[PDB]
């Protein structure tokens, strides 16, 4: 009987946007949005309602306020069973996190190829355009751990579970195209180093500190992924708006045994979208979850993630045609000289029903393939085929981690493996051995074929001594962070060099510091100085003399590495912050909101207090959140208004909220006396990033919404140093 | 070598203030702290220094940086048992965190009795002022994993670890006197109700989402804990600066076996003080590991965490003296009922050498107590007593957690308990069992004494029928919530009421808004006025004509409940950012330090860039961090001396930092042309009572800055913040 009468506990099963209603689980919230991978796992859902409380064991509980005890002010008793498998429960509710990634989002998907790809590959899942595969995505972040924040500078995790009909493929991948390391052998250095300092468990979601710069100046192999992650790549503003990379290079096998090279990508079908630093760094602490959060809502609204699988090819005869090893995973392979063909549509549809059994328990493995596909001899992947199945015995208690039911295919499974902790299958074949004639040898090898045949290894080649050794062909460190830094626009590549700033500022060391220098100082001479000048250091004739390393195939620069040197805007999803006051002009907030729903684009009503306000024309308003509950940091826009301005002109967070959002380079647009607010970001005529008009004129929202497709208002940098927010 | 030859990746083994030397493991950093227990780890700890790399198996390793493959190009090889050693260790690194408490941050240290409390209780640590008690102290916070953020709205965890003579004395206690929920059984269903939320796991360190409110509306004996909560105890300042209570009344057990009933207290030598919650939220974002940062980095320099353990007694004839039962735990008690009698002093003194073997494997329990200490019937207590050694389980994987060195006793542990996981103790007892004639009985029971005897219960009298029920003397909610806000100061009161009003604010569902507001209108109506007022809700006639709840034992107000109404202020480990120009003025910056030396307030030297700065006398200035580097959240106060002040008049980031500070009611000095940044803060040119100003900083300048300081924060300020931006 706790529930309201007028039913406002419950949300709607209806797609509604972000904040409309509470967030509920996937099944509750879409019931009817369905594949083969969420239907197979209607065994495992328990329901609530009309049910009666009970222990494990199905004993009804008559009282859940109390222990039982000898009196009523009485000691507690060891016989009550219901209290200690409560607790019991409740004492071993966790388990240990990921070891990297642990911070991670994921939902339920699923994947469609445009053709069939079978003249390549002899995967099922891609051999035709009417193979619809469920699939389960984790983003995540990589050093922090479960519970720290989403918008943090770090690498982002972008691993893809594909449900097939002849086995579980996971795509585990990254949002940039490489790794900071060429060998296996060292990701527990490289990872010790970035992570919080052994002595004092510090620092938490951050590069900068002194270890990591320290490895990075010792290991030039570094300099090429930490530029992307100290580039505006570092700080995504969603995992819908990020690229998605394999990195290694990986093998398609077709039906006649022959090998293609390939290279995975994920591209963004919302486009590539970031942050900027202080505004990042600020959202750790104003929304830790905002990723996690924005990710379930737009979900929830309908506005599904899409991504579009792309591969790179690359005829095995062409293994040597670049200036680069294809096995180096601390090289890309620009875009200039092998393209991405569009492969398929991957859509992210629902949303988990409990994020602990479907996100905290899902195993990803890069070793998990299918006939199909194979490995190389990519030395940094070699090594995470061991460490994906090593890690799993120990964070999901033991070698049964596939029965777990987010991880059990929805393909047939049958084999002689027996037992192990949590074993749930119940094997009643006879015969737990192989050859046996009890079962008549069943179940049984398939020999490899065109479809459903056995895994059979691609006969590479193999020639040299047994040697722990580099491949010379790995010895190049510069010439990539270069090609990356001349592609990226000159917005960016201040932004870069504020990031290499900025985290460098944090080391105690200056020895340190001075050695990153010198290491930039043969990436590019002008990106090594900004960054000296900002460190109080010099550069000596020495360093000024660094002859640039060559450029990458004759590339003066590739564009397709930049965020945004080619625009790839789509507004759907985005978000708009309205500020009201206390008598709204009607007319503005109706047209203002027509324009918005036609693009897909959402608002949030924000006042200096929660409730309702009253418009001029006498409609209610719901508020949404206050101006500090809901910052500036949250939207990608904001919209002032017409109606009784006085009531927040000389509001001290209404005002900041505009400082906030012109400083982070966000579309700011005033109507009416709304523009009496270009007084406090200092703008009269008025400049590009600020839409002004006496009305919410429709061309006014045509002119806001066309700079919202644009993310950021560039232009606006040079502004921004004189505006203390 | 790798090392710069000039040695400065090294840090001195000599005290330091925070930014001057990298910090190190406390054995590097400080050799000469010693006590028992950090003796008694010297038997574990590895040294690095001029020693081969080597597999665990201690096989040299040759080449550290490459797998072991067929040709430069060619595979691994599954022989390499280098590669497969080191990654597979990498591999399993992580245990469970604890299911509450996961953030939190160590160290060790000592504690002496002021005087022998033999008179109460036979416990053989108190037995005498020249015993000196190792320690090791965990701080925490409650809702956020190990990798959430240190300066969260929550409760804070006190834990302290004794390793007495005769046993390990754990006293397992939170920042607020009292506790959410009355009974163990509960304590499932409010911790699923503060966490994250099951379907999307958001949101994290946050109570401030619809099932912890929906939770509190329908359970009104959290009303006290959470009022603490909303209350500026929810975000304090250090844990150096908070008070620390065990919460439950237990009991004291002399010689001649008298019970005393008793509360812990932990009273802070440098006092009570808290951040703001615009700060604090903000702090979570600009540095998360701001409290742990902050712990290390006090004792590195000298700041010891210095507390006086303080008991209230009771004499077991008092017991229902009082108009609240003494065994409800979302009771407290006054302090004017009943004073805090100050017993001893703890200090904590050294960093831990490793983060993860000495805190995050650290095991604490309620039950962990000794010979001259016993427990009460509390019933949250009374379950917390199965609990502590239930995770220790799975969380240290086995019943061998007591010989992980730091839970290791300092004092002989002999018992018949055999293997387990991970065993390490060798056992060479011809018997497993007693009673034995092998080995003639030992180990040996030993009778109850006044010293080094047997532990045996006191001999309380129970009488009852076994039944799940809530004595009717645990069920009044409000009094004791009123009694805490009417104890507050005016501005604490506010900041209570935007506590309530900012959470409920994050509430998607109104009619639990609606619904706390309700319960609020049982504790006082000017509070429960202002929240609804700042959520647009009306009060109804009935909410407004609800009778407040009685006075406690007839107190008006208890000023011990209150952060700031009483001083307790201690500016010494305080820190100030002094704002850089290019040409200093020296005579301004030579007067600002030599008064923080003396007072011992540090200060961190802030610029536009990192580098060095020379003054107008040739000076040359290191910079510790940048405006942006280094923000006003992490500062008690703000110098700005004179010098070329045009440099950074039109800085954006250097006017921010005044406004920052000024909009968290911190001290403000501006000395000469500083002056001009009067303007940023819209400080008219009479000025303002929280700016020290004067045309060069002399004396008083500094005076007046280090009197604000003591002052902690400049609370008439509020009224004139509205108007700022920031
Ligand atoms: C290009 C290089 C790499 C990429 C792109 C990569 C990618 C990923 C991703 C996306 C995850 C998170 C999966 C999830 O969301 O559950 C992950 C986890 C992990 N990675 Fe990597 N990784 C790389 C290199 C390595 C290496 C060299 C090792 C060890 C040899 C390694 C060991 C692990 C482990 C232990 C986890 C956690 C495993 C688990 O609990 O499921 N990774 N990696
Ligand atoms: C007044 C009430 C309570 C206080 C003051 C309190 C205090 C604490 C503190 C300070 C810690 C952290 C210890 C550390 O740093 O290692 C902790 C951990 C814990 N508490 Fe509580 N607690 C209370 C109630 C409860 C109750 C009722 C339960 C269970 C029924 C409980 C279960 C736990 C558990 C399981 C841990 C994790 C311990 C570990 O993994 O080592 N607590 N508590």
């Amino acid at each position: 009987s706790l529930a309201p009468e007028d039913g406002s506990h419950r949300p709607a099963a209806e797609p509604t946007p972000p904040g409309a209603q509470p967030t509920a689980p996937g099944s509750l919230k879409a019931p009817d949005t369905r594949n083969e991978k969420l239907n197979s796992l209607e065994d495992v859902r328990k329901g609530s309602e009309n049910y009666a409380l009970t222990t494990n064991q199905g004993v009804r509980i008559a009282d859940d306020q109390n222990s039982l005890r000898a009196g009523n002010r009485g000691p507690t008793l060891l016989e009550d069973f219901i209290l200690r498998e409560k607790i019991t429960h409740f004492d071993h509710e966790r388990i240990p996190e990921r070891i990297v990634h642990a911070r991670g989002s994921a939902a339920h998907g699923y994947f469609q190829p445009y053709k069939s790809l079978s003249d390549i590959t002899k995967a099922d899942f891609l051999s035709d355009p009417n193979k619809i595969t469920p699939v389960f995505v984790r983003f995540s972040t990589v050093q922090g751990g479960a519970g720290s924040a989403d918008t943090v500078r770090d690498i982002r995790g972008f691993a893809t579970k594909f449900y097939t009909e002849e086995g579980i493929f996971d795509l585990v991948g990254n949002n940039t195209p490489i790794f900071f390391i060429q060998d296996a052998h060292k990701f527990p250095d490289f990872v010790h180093a970035v992570k919080p300092e052994p002595h004092w468990a510090i620092p938490q979601g951050q590069s900068a500190h002194d270890t990591f710069w320290d490895y990075v100046s010792l290991q030039p192999e570094t300099l090429h992924n930490v530029m992307w992650a100290m580039s505006d790549r570092g700080i995504p503003r969603s995992y819908r708006t990020m690229e998605g990379f394999g990195i290694h290079t990986f093998r398609l096998i077709n039906a006649e045994g022959k090998a293609t090279f390939v290279r995975f990508h994920w591209k963004p079908l919302a486009g590539k979208a970031s942050l900027v630093w202080d505004e990042a760094q600020k959202l750790t602490g104003r929304d830790p979850d905002f990723h996690r959060r924005e990710l379930w809502e737009a979900i929830e609204a309908g506005d599904f993630p899409e991504y579009e699988l792309g591969f790179q090819l690359i005829p095995e005869e062409d293994e040597f045609k670049f200036d680069f090893d294809l096995l180096d995973p601390t090289k890309l392979i620009p875009e200039e000289l092998v393209p991405v063909q569009r492969v398929g549509k991957m859509v992210l549809n629902r949303n988990p029903d409990n994020f602990f059994a479907e996100n905290e328990q899902a195993a990803f493995c890069p070793g998990h393939i299918v006939p199909g596909l194979d490995f190389t001899n990519d030395p940094l992947l070699q090594g995470r085929l061991f460490s994906y199945i090593d890690t799993q015995i120990s964070r999901l208690g033991g070698p049964n981690f596939h029965e777990i039911p987010i991880n059990r295919p929805t393909c047939p499974y049958h084999n002689f493996q027996r037992d192990g902790m949590h074993r749930m299958g119940i094997d009643t074949n006879p015969a737990n051995y192989e050859p046996n004639s009890i079962n008549d040898n069943w179940p049984r090898e398939t020999p490899p074929g065109p479809k459903r045949g056995g895994f059979e290894s691609y006969q590479e080649r193999v020639e040299g001594n047994k040697v722990r050794e580099r491949s010379p062909s790995f010895g190049e460190y510069y010439s990539h962070p270069r090609l990356f830094w001349l592609s990226q626009t000159p917005f960016e590549q201040r932004h870069i060099v504020d990031g290499f700033s900025f985290e460098l500022s944090k080391v105690v060391r200056p020895y340190i510091r001075e050695r990153v220098v010198d290491q930039l100082a043969h990436i590019d001479l002008t990106l090594a100085q900004a960054v000296a000048k900002n460190l109080g250091i010099e550069l000596t004739d020495d360093q000024l003399n660094i002859t640039p390393p060559p450029d990458v195939n004759s590339l003066k620069k590739d564009p397709s590495l930049s965020l945004y040197a080619i625009p790839d805007g789509d507004v759907k999803g985005r978000v708009v912050a309205i500020l009201l006051n206390d008598e709204v002009r009607s007319a503005d907030l109706l047209a203002i909101l027509k324009a918005l729903k036609a693009k897909g684009v959402h608002a949030k009503l924000l006042y200096s207090r929660m409730g309702e306000v009253t418009a001029d024309d006498g409609t209610v308003l719901p508020i949404a959140a206050t101006f500090a509950g809901a910052p500036s940091l949250t939207v990608d826009a904001v919209i002032v208004p017409c109606g009784n301005i006085a009531d927040i002109a000389d509001n001290g967070d209404a005002n900041y909220y505009l400082m906030e959002a012109y400083k982070h380079l966000k579309p700011i647009a005033l109507a009416g006396d709304a523009r009496k607010f270009k007084a406090t970001i200092k703008v009269d005529q008025g400049e590009e990033g600020i839409v002004e008009a006496d009305s919410a004129d429709g061309s006014f929202m045509d002119e806001l919404l066309t700079l919202m497709a644009a993310h950021r208002v560039w232009s606006r940098i040079p502004k921004i140093d004189k505006i203390p927010a």
